[PDB]
This record gives C-alpha cells, sequence and structure tokens, in this order.
C-alpha cells in the first residue's frame, strides 16, 4: 500500500554495481560479464547493452552518473582506464589511463554557487556563445569515435558540461585516489590510505574528501574510514573552477590539432600508395597503365591535396588561434600569484608554451610551402602527358621537423597541465583515521560496492556520513557515523547505534530525501521476512550534548569493534510498521530523492524490483 510497483524482471546475469541517473529515470548495472547495460523505470526495459571487448577494456570495476544526466563514465581495472560514453549512444566520448586499477568512482559537482562563480558561469556561458566554432573535420575512415564530425548538435559541448565544477573522484586497490575535473582533467593525486577504495566522498564544499578501505589481511580484510583535508580547493573554489575549465579546453584543442594532423598525414600516404602503385618507354607506359586510368589518379590526388590545404589553412590555423587565446587568457589568470600560484599556474611555463604552439603553426606554414612547391611541379607534368612548364618538368625527375615541434608543443603544454595535480595533491593532508571493523564470513557473499557500509555527503549540514554493520558486536544493529566537511568544526552526536524497530535487522539503508533514509529490513515472521520502508534520521541525532560527552571517548588508534561495549545506543522508529513487504529475498535498494524511484535487487538471485514512491 505505500509505494506502487512499476516493473519486474529477472537479470540474465548477477548484478555487481547499480546506480540511479540524476536526472532521469534510467538506471545503469554492471552484469558481472563485464557488460555495462541501462533499464527505464517502466516494466524495467533494456535501453542498451555494451558488450565488454579486449580492445577497450573487459573487467568494468564500477560506474558513475554526471549530474548532467547526459555522459556516464565507468572504470576498467584490467586496462586501467575510464572510458566516458553517451547515455543515448553507446559510443565513448572520452578515454584516459589510470595509474592504479579502479576499486570505486563517485560523480560529485559543487552545491556552493555564490556571487563572482555566477559571474564566472555567465562568462564562460557567453565565452563559447561567442567564440566562433572549429572547422568540421571531414568523415575519414581514419578518424575513431568522431566526436569532432560536426553533426547536428556537437558531442564536444556535451563532454564539457555546465561551467559549475563536476569532479570524477577516482579510488585505486592500492589506496591512492585521483580527482578528474568536468571528468576530463587531473586536479589531484592523493595517496594517503592504505586499504583498497572501497568508498568515497568528495564535499560539495570542497572541504574534505571521506574514504571507506578495505585492506587485505591473511584472514579476513579490515574496514577502515578515513578523512583528507582537500580545504585548499574550498579556499580558492572560483579559481580551481576557472582553471580547470581552460585546461579542458586546452585538452580538447592540441587533441583536435592531432587528429587534424592524423587525418593530413593519412591524405599523404593515400597518395604515396596510390603513387607506388602506378611508379620500349612508349609501349610499356599505355600497356601498364590506361589513359583512363591517369584521370582517375588525376582527380585522387587533386582531392587529396584539397583537403591536405584546407586542413592546414582552416582547421589547424583556427585550432592553433583558439589555443593562442586559451594561453593566453590562462597567463593572466597566472600572473596574479595571490590567486592561481598556490593552485600551480606558472606564467613562464604557459608563455614558452604559446611560443610553442606559434612555432608549430609556422612550421606547419613551412611544411605546406614545401607540398605546394612539389604539387606545382605534378602540376606541370600531369597537363604535359595529357596534351616555367618545361622547367617545372626536368625538376619532378612527420617530415620537416613537424613531429619535432608537435611533441615540443605538447611537452611544455601537459608541465603547464601536471604542475597543479602535484602541488594540490601536496596540499591535502590525512585528518581522520578511524578503523572500523573485520569483515565476518558471510560479508563476503555479497558484491563490495552494493552492500554496506554506505558513504554519502548530506549537503544540507556539510556532514559526511557512513552506515556500517558490525556484525561481531550485534546482528540486529546499523551503526551510523557522521562527521562534518569543516575538520575544525566539532559535531555533536559523531556515532551512534541505531536499533530499528517490529523490523528488528536492517539488510540495506539508502540516502533518500534531506532527512530520510530507504530501509530493507528482516522482520520476525518466516516466512515474508524482507520488508521495504523509509526511516527519519531526525529521531537519534538529538543535537544537544548528553553528560558534556560528544563520543569522542573512544580510542581512534584501535577498532571500533573493540569498544563497541560503551557505545551510545538509540532506538527508531518507523513512519508505518509494516509498510511494504515481498515474497523475494531483497537485501540491498538503490534510490533517487528527486525522481522519487527505487530499485530492489534480491540477495544473489538478481531479480528486480521496482517501485515509486511517488
Amino acid at each position: 500500500p505505500p509505494f506502487r510497483q512499476v516493473g519486474e524482471k529477472q537479470l540474465p546475469h548477477e548484478i555487481i554495481f547499480l546506480a540511479w541517473s540524476p536526472k532521469r529515470d534510467l538506471i545503469a548495472l554492471v552484469n558481472k560479464a563485464g557488460e555495462v547495460l541501462l533499464h527505464r523505470l517502466a516494466n524495467i526495459q533494456r535501453v542498451w547493452s555494451l558488450p565488454p571487448n579486449e580492445n577497450t577494456g573487459k573487467e568494468v570495476t564500477c560506474l558513475a552518473w554526471r549530474p548532467d544526466g547526459k555522459i556516464l563514465a565507468f572504470g576498467l581495472a584490467d586496462t586501467k582506464k575510464v572510458i566516458l560514453c553517451d547515455v543515448e549512444k553507446p559510443e565513448s566520448l572520452h578515454s584516459f589511463s589510470l595509474e592504479t586499477p579502479i576499486s570505486c568512482m563517485q560523480w560529485m559537482e559543487v552545491n556552493v554557487e555564490n556571487s563572482v562563480l555566477t559571474s564566472f558561469y555567465n562568462a564562460e556561458d557567453e565565452a563559447n556563445v561567442l567564440l566562433p566554432k572549429l572547422p568540421a573535420l571531414p568523415k575519414n575512415y581514419t578518424a575513431t569515435a568522431k566526436i569532432f564530425s560536426e553533426e547536428k548538435s556537437d558531442e564536444i559541448l556535451k563532454l564539457l558540461g555546465d561551467a559549475r565544477l563536476n569532479a570524477l573522484v577516482l579510488g585505486g586497490d592500492s589506496g591512492q585516489i585521483e580527482i578528474y575535473a568536468y571528468g576530463m582533467y587531473k586536479i589531484a593525486t592523493i595517496s594517503e590510505v592504505y586499504g583498497s577504495c572501497l568508498r568515497l566522498c568528495l564535499s560539495s564544499d570542497l572541504k574534505s574528501l571521506s574514504v571507506v578501505t578495505e585492506l587485505t589481511t591473511n584472514n579476513t580484510p579490515e574496514i577502515t574510514y578515513f578523512q583528507l583535508d582537500t580545504s585548499l580547493l574550498s579556499d580558492y573554489l572560483p579559481e580551481v573552477t576557472r582553471m580547470a575549465r581552460k585546461f579542458t579546453h586546452i585538452s580538447t584543442l592540441l587533441q583536435y590539432l592531432q587528429l587534424s594532423l592524423t587525418c593530413m598525414c593519412e591524405a599523404w600516404e593515400e597518395i604515396l600508395m596510390q603513387m607506388d602503385s602506378r611508379l620500349e618507354l612508349q609501349t610499356l607506359l599505355m600497356n601498364q597503365l590506361t589513359v583512363k586510368g591517369l584521370k582517375k589518379l588525376g582527380q585522387s590526388v587533386e582531392s587529396s591535396y584539397s583537403t591536405i590545404q584546407k586542413l592546414v589553412i582552416s582547421h589547424l590555423q583556427s585550432g592553433a588561434e583558439a589555443l593562442l587565446y586559451h594561453l593566453s587568457e590562462l597567463k593572466g589568470m597566472a600572473l596574479w600569484r595571490q590567486k592561481y600560484e598556490p593552485l600551480g599556474l606558472d606564467a613562464k611555463a604557459i608563455e614558452d608554451a604559446i611560443t610553442a604552439v606559434g612555432s608549430f603553426i609556422l612550421k606547419a606554414h613551412e611544411l605546406l610551402q614545401v607540398i605546394d612547391s612539389g604539387m606545382k611541379n605534378f602540376k606541370a607534368f600531369f597537363r604535359w602527358l595529357y596534351v616555367d612548364f618545361l622547367t617545372e618538368h626536368f625538376n619532378e625527375a612527420p617530415e620537416k621537423s613537424l613531429h619535432f615541434v608537435k611533441r615540443q608543443m605538447e611537452a611544455i603544454i601537459d608541465r603547464c597541465l601536471t604542475k597543479p595535480a602535484q602541488i594540490i595533491g601536496a596540499s591535502v593532508q590525512q585528518k581522520r583515521c578511524l578503523p572500523l571493523y573485520q569483515v565476518s564470513a558471510s560479508e563476503e557473499a555479497c558484491p563490495r560496492l552494493i552492500s554496506l557500509p554506505y558513504l554519502w555527503n548530506d549537503k544540507s549540514q556539510n556532514l559526511h556520513c557512513v552506515m556500517f554493520r558490525m556484525l561481531e558486536s550485534s546482528s540486529s544493529k546499523v551503526f551510523i557515523l557522521r562527521q562534518p566537511t569543516d575538520l575544525s568544526r566539532s559535531i555533536n552526536e559523531a556515532l551512534l547505534a541505531v536499533t530499528i524497530g517490529s523490523s528488528y535487522s536492517c539488510l540495506d539503508a539508502r540516502f533518500y530525501d534531506e532527512d530520510i533514509i530507504t530501509v530493507v529490513l528482516r522482520d520476525n515472521s518466516e516466512p515474508e521476512g524482507k520488508d521495504r520502508v523509509l526511516s527519519q534520521l531526525s529521531l537519534s541525532q538529538l543535537y544537544s550534548d548528553e553528560e558534556t560527552e560528544d563520543e569522542f571517548t573512544w580510542d581512534t588508534s584501535k577498532r571500533l569493534e573493540e569498544q563497541h561495549s560503551d557505545i551510545p545506543t538509540r532506538t527508531v522508529f518507523l513512519e508505518n510498521q509494516g509498510r511494504l513487504l515481498e515474497n523475494m529475498k531483497a537485501h540491498y535498494v538503490s534510490v533517487n530523492g528527486i525522481r522519487k524511484v527505487a530499485c530492489v535487487l534480491s540477495s544473489n538471485l538478481r531479480h528486480v524490483r521496482v517501485f515509486e514512491m511517488d
């Protein structure tokens, strides 16, 4: 009676990751076969299926929904790469390699939109609408993915989302963390934890980065909570936002320049292959090649030259011009020092990079001069065989350091991009480390990324929250640890053990709306034990110091499991005692607060039951 059944489907293969789209009623899931599939809310209809291929990663470990729900990113542990693809088309729009194999993923965006941040968004929105679009790259067989192909609305304006800073944070099996702005610019590489990145959470204010890690040991892994001080990204937020944005533009270009140079080099290889296939003398020439065959070779060489000329006079000229534009502005920012210097922006490094772009466009101009001088001799040769002219006929019978200038250019651009990631990564300190518990024999049954502990941001009160199960201490109790984003702040009820009731045992719990959490429970009745409902977190927090104690009395050098005896116990009550029950063996949920949707995955059976909370 409380919630409405929308669909019920038995998935062919087991599911290792479940996630809802933040803006649409779509659910992304990993199929344990390494395939990622999309499903609609109504009757859980399969939208698409992305097969796992050896070419672009086989083992996919996690997913991430971009706040602007048009782009979906997923990490591959085997090939050590993150591939960003559209939600409508299976095709990948972007890809990048990672230092360590992926463990977990998070795609978040800043909740702060104060004064100068608003002035920046408006400026970037007006910059992109004013600056002329780059010339359309021709549809070539050598051109892979074809993002710059220009068909209706371009994918480059989709890849680069809103000016509002969104970060894609990646976790490793070693504990290494990587933060990618707009899901493409590396802001920080953090290596301050010990286990394998189980859960990741960057705060909306960018003050802290909480992480839950599963440390592998001889008998059973040890679940440990950590909190990192990423406050530099908070203090210099409008600068970090603008800085990363210009780097995503310089990353889009250079790649555009390389792809256009690839199309230019391939068109040159098409002339040399056709020339090699073509080339007493009077009889042999007319027998080897017909008079009709010279005409088809004439157009093929003329069309390839025109495209080569267009690629360097239009694509390369506008490409380098836009590169000179975005770098020149980055220097103007870099010249502040008070701002951008403690962020790692070196004016001299980019100044030298401008000259590198200038030397490249000039060397490309010098390369065209060689092609034009070579084509004028061929023009006199072609017209002579059909019917200044005689001189060019005699003279008739990568290169010119272009590979060197492109490498020197991308070398200085990369030094401009790498310096901030090194110094921002140096600024972040490990301020909190809380060993929780050691995994039980039963917890090793379900996948890492579906089960509890559950890390969430709580953007309303700015609190890093964790809901975990310590089975060795208690079988029916759910533990809730909440720490503020600003570490200097002292929180009231830092840790509690909530007994949920009756409904007794809590299997899975997930954040839904402002103060309420969705919860899957195990009732006293034996036939139908599995039942889902929403719980109000307001009942336990108490927001007042009890006997001048904020539960800071526990030893953070010893596991919290060891000191469970003196933990502050609480008893929470449900909105409906017997809300929605199901004949299936539930155990897990995936929810979306604003879209009022839910996805109940069955324990091991991988049968899914969807319900709308509206």
